[PDB]
């Protein structure tokens, strides 16, 4: 079985958090994942289902950095994402805007328990400003959603969850 026990629309980062720079462009702001959220507890799961995360973003993609997407937030300022199961140390670096498969997935067996994930993100500047700092408003980010498998199936249970990014300033 599955039910839905987390929260429906999730911000990620400290609301109206500030960063500095600490050292090209685009310049990517190493903030870890102290611009993330994270919930090990999203879906309960039991009696053998089995489930794996898909993630999506929905802002537009303006770049390619080492790999992945930079998803653009204004004209300056754009972010690198990741998502995946619940430790941010897990996190599948997202490219695009189409459901990418961020977690292979696990079966549960005749117990119950949980599956959950986690978000997280790093500014990056696109082009410079006189003032040298960049700010953005609250943005919707995108989604995760569960993936069952193995014959498991959602029913009609709520598959799935978004972000939003909390308002930031970035300061170099
Ligand atoms: C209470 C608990 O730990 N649940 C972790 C869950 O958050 C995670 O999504 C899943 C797959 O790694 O494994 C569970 O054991």
């Amino acid at each position: 079985a599955v039910s839905f026990i987390g929260s429906t629309e999730n911000d990620v980062g400290p609301s109206q958090g500030s960063y500095s720079s600490t050292h090209n462009l685009p310049f990517v702001y190493n903030t870890g994942h102290n611009i993330g959220y994270q919930n090990a507890n999203v879906w309960r799961i039991s009696g053998g289902f089995c489930v794996g995360l898909d993630g999506k973003v929905d802002l537009p993609v303006v770049g390619s950095l080492d790999g992945q997407s930079i998803y653009g937030l204004t004209e300056e300022v754009g972010l690198l994402i990741w998502m995946g199961d619940t430790n941010y140390s897990r996190g599948t670096a997202m490219s695009g805007n189409s459901w990418e498969n961020v977690f292979s997935g696990w079966c549960v067996g005749n117990y119950v328990s949980t599956q959950g994930l986690s978000v997280h993100v790093r500014p990056v500047i696109l082009k410079r400003n006189s003032s040298a700092q960049y700010s953005v408003q609250k943005t919707s980010i995108g989604s995760i959603r569960m993936r069952p498998y193995n014959g498991s199936s959602a029913g009609s249970v709520q598959t799935t969850v978004n972000f939003s990014l909390n308002p930031f300033t970035l300061n170099d």
